[PDB]
DNA sequence: ATTGACAGCTGTCAAT
DNA sequence: ATTGACAGCTGTCAAT
């Protein structure tokens, strides 16, 4: 498993970007920095997110 | 009288059938990489396929 | 920068040899990464191209 | 159903 | 007219 705090960094960028949820090559790298995962991980929660986190997002 | 194959090398063989089920034909090279694998000559290895071709590959190919 | 002839040709070769399940294995991967000298990437890349663009003109057999 | 990961595809681009 | 690459998608997996 990922660790609870990045997650909650990843939710929270998608959020706050939920119209537009494609961080740009180097905003990947931002928050892979910010989250220590892995641009690999961050690419992958991206492309996960999308999919099973953020429908409920944009369901308001 | 030859006893029976080592369970992993048949497991290797019997996978490599079921990886490549709708094409039991390992080239030379194949049938060296399961050799090698197997610590079986290709004349084990030429007639195992030869041998489960016919007797386990369409218990296969029927799902 | 394009990739060498002979990668290519080991390549394309691989890819008409097993046209019913054309898909190599991660040790199959491997062994065009070391037969071509080519990343186990380019490759993964060069068949997923191939399939669309080369194994519908070879399967006109 | 949940989650992190990865393989193979689509669409696409820049180059050949 | 074709080539190699890549971002992001889909399907799915193993574990949950
Ligand atoms: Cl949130």
């Amino acid at each position: 498993n990922l660790p609870k705090e990045s997650v909650q960094i990843l939710r929270d960028w998608l959020y706050e970007h939920r119209y537009n949820a494609y961080p740009s090559e180097q905003e990947k790298a931002l928050l892979s920095q910010q989250t220590h995962l892995s641009t690999l991980q961050v690419c992958n929660w991206f492309i996960n997110a999308r999919r099973r986190l953020l429908p409920d997002m944009l369901r308001k």
